[PDB]
């Protein structure tokens, strides 16, 4: 599939030119995301350990 | 400008070549005008006419 | 190969 995959490479090129010239982050999303994630674990962390000191049965 | 260069980049065509090409020959012609500079001063126009 | 070629008259 050596054409269609050079036709979509310059498919991907041209998006790219359109992506540029209009201002628009394509990776944005991913990038936020990503952040939340890390904020997803750190709090995951807190709740472990305080799970950890006080145990399942006083907590729930 | 950017949309033509990805067109050229996915034909494969160098749109440079011509200019590259040219640059060389004006490099031969110097080289071939320095020749020609060398008899005309170590002759004359004179003799080489 | 006219489908390639085709693609390429176009670009």
């Amino acid at each position: 599939e050596e054409i269609t995959k050079d036709h979509k490479v310059l498919a991907r090129q041209q998006l790219q030119v359109l992506a540029r010239y209009l201002k628009m982050d394509l990776d944005n999303g991913e990038r936020k995301f990503l952040k939340e994630k890390d904020t997803v674990a750190e709090l995951q962390a807190q709740l472990d350990y305080l799970n950890a000191e006080l145990g399942e049965f006083f907590v729930n």
